[PDB]
């Protein structure tokens, strides 16, 4: 199977999925490799080729530091890259139904990873099941991460910032120009992503250069207003200059600093990335999105508040235990290999780990609001409070606030609370419904019965896949055939949301109301 694109012919490959066929095009380039003098610059358009490009294997993943905290442990290593790292990584993937559809809705995945890690080739992002089951086209792209994707000397085109977001954008542009050749509908494109990918999707809603490149948006466990998602111009410059000092590249002319960093091996860049901040946390985003005056024309909180974003439907949600995964990356007393019953003193020390630049009063105010116990004698009280602190502050309250503010300008929004812990989850049970572990359900891995998920998880994934596909196709995440709970729109008054679990799917109101009033109204003042 050969498809003529606007830059040349590409060859795909046939997959057998659930007794049917999916055509996969893996590793289509969508930009000039950003190498040599193109490192740190915006992605450049692609010169045509005359041969047949063989898109039959996942391409290189972008340079990035690896999670080496639990060698040999699938719970962490399933997120590490599974193809060679290379600066030559600006490639994308396309899964199309077989037989070739006529005007199929398109789903574009943007992976997360704190804007420092990630790759589209991960097993849990395999789009062949979505294409097979729902006859949508799935596209995913690699984009630059870390300093190579987000280094910023604001205003300087040698390193303007937001390059990895512009990589994402050029890929959406590729889908606009080429996807009809694959049987896709460029007028029916839904972006979806998780964590930093979700924050990325939310910034595409704010960026005027992305408004004509997609229809709708899905935001899984993330949004730009999360406290880790946007770097200020002060810190971005301080971090670029710290990286220059760490590499021997300090110069007076800012452009000569970039030229010096262009001659450094990617490994020297990657090795010094962690130290550009003084106080890291397990959630540090050393190099990430900034207000560059190009992709982002103003501080995104201002754009959100004043209604300056794409008017369309959104689907947004969070997981029950967003915060727990980060506790075993530094909080004292915590371990994935025991039950992590921590004391009050260990709790207080954990706040210092997760809020290092925050005043004593600010840390006490966290302790005061989260340690008013239903039972003082419950031994896991402090262990659970710290997970909820990290989860509510970093993910759940920003997602709820994004959805509130977004829906106030008249658009339909749908909010979910994912509370199913995967039966295959390799992390311990005290970490619950972890950050990142709805993705496999969204992508339909539990539909593969050979893979030891329960039957109840097959059913849950099947229903989630249908709702996601109906949202992309029709702007409405219902499952209309199997007497399913109707998913109501989220309004800023009543704030209804839908719970996703294997027992009973429920309509609830005002998620984490007391906790989020603390984080959204009081804590930003400290
Ligand atoms: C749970 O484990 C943590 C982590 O300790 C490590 O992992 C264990 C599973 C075991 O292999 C230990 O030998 C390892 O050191 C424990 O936290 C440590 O506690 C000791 C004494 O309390 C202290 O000296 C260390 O600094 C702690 N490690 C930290 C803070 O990272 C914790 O006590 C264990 N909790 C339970 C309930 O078993
Ligand atoms: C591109 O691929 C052509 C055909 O490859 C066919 O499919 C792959 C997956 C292998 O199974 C191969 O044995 C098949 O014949 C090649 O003929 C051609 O040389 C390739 N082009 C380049 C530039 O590598
Ligand atoms: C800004 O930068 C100052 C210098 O940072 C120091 O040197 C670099 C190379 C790193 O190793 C870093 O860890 C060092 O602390 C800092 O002193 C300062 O705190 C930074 N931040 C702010 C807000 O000023
Ligand atoms: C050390 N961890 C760095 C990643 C990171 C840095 N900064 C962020 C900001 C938001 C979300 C994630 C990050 C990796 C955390 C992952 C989380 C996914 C589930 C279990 C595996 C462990
Ligand atoms: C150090 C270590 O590997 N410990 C134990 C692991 C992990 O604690 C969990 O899988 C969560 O990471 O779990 C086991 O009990 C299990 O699941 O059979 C085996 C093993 O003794
Ligand atoms: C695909 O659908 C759009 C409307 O969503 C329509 O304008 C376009 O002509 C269609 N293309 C086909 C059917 O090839
Ligand atoms: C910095 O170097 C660049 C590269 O030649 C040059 O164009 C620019 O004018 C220099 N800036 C200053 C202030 O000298
Ligand atoms: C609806 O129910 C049938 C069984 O009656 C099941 O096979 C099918 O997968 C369900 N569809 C969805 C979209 O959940």
């Amino acid at each position: 199977i050969i498809i003529a694109t606007k830059n040349g012919k590409v060859r795909g490959m046939q997959l057998t999925v659930f007794g049917g066929t999916v055509t996969a095009f893996l590793g289509i380039p969508y930009a000039q490799p950003p190498l040599g003098r193109l490192r740190f610059k915006k992605p450049q358009s692609l010169t045509k080729w005359s041969d047949i490009w063989n898109a039959t294997k996942y391409a290189n993943s972008c340079c990035q530091n690896i999670d080496q905290s639990f060698p040999g442990f699938h719970g962490s290593e399933m997120w590490n890259p599974n193809t060679d790292l290379s600066e030559d990584c600006l490639y994308l993937n396309v899964w199309i139904p077989a037989p070739k559809p006529k005007n199929a809705t398109v789903l574009i995945w943007i992976y997360g990873g704190g804007f420092q890690t990630g790759t589209s080739s991960l097993h849990v992002y395999d789009g062949k099941f979505l294409a097979r089951v729902e006859r949508v086209i799935v596209v995913s792209m690699n984009y630059r991460v870390g300093a190579l994707g987000f280094l910023a000397l604001p205003g300087n085109p040698e390193a303007p910032g937001n390059m990895g977001l512009f990589d994402q954008q050029l890929a959406l542009q590729w889908v606009q120009k080429n996807i009809a050749a694959f049987g896709g509908n460029p007028k029916s494109v839904t972006l979806f992503g998780e964590s930093a990918g979700a924050a990325s999707v939310s910034l595409h809603l704010l960026s005027p250069g992305s408004h004509s490149l997609f229809t709708r948006a899905i935001l899984q466990s993330g949004s730009f207003n999360a406290p880790w998602a946007v770097t200020s111009l002060y810190e971005a410059r301080n971090r670029t200059l710290n990286l220059a000092k760490l590499t021997g590249c300090s110069r007076e002319n800012e452009t000569e600093i970039i030229k010096c960093l262009r001659n450094k091996d990617p490994q020297e860049i990657l090795l010094n990335e962690a130290f550009v901040v003084p106080y890291g946390t397990p959630l540090s985003v050393n190099f990430g999105p900034t207000v560059d005056g190009d992709f982002l024309t103003d501080m995104p909180d201002i754009l959100l508040e004043l209604g300056q974003f794409k008017k369309t439907q959104i689907l947004v949600g969070v997981n029950k235990d967003e915060g727990t995964a980060f506790l075993v990356y530094g909080a004292p007393g915590f371990s994935k290999d025991n039950n992590s019953i921590i004391t009050r003193k260990e709790f207080q020390e954990g706040l210092k780990i997760f809020f290092p630049g925050v005043s004593e009063f600010g840390k006490e105010s966290i302790l005061f609001h989260y340690t008013d116990w239903v039972d003082d004698q419950r031994p896991e009280n402090y262990r659970e409070a710290l997970g909820d602190v990290v989860g509510d502050y970093n993910f759940i309250c920003p997602a709820l606030e994004f959805t509130k503010k977004f829906s106030e300008w008249g658009n339909n929004a749908f909010f979910y609370y994912f509370e199913h812990r995967s039966s295959k989850l390799p992390w311990p049970e005290w970490m619950g419904v972890m950050h990142g572990y709805e993705i496999e359900f969204v992508f339909g891995l539990p539909l593969e019965r050979r893979d030891q998920y329960t039957k109840a998880e097959e059913i849950l994934s099947r229903s989630i896949v249908k709702r996601w596909a109906n949202f992309a196709k029709y702007g409405n995440p219902q499952e209309t055939q199997n007497q399913s709970t109707s998913w109501p729109v989220f309004k800023s008054t009543e704030q209804k949301y839908l719970t996703l679990n294997t027992e009973s799917t429920r309509i609830m109101t005002k998620l984490r109301a007391q906790q989020c009033r603390f984080w959204t109204s009081f804590f930003p003042k400290v």
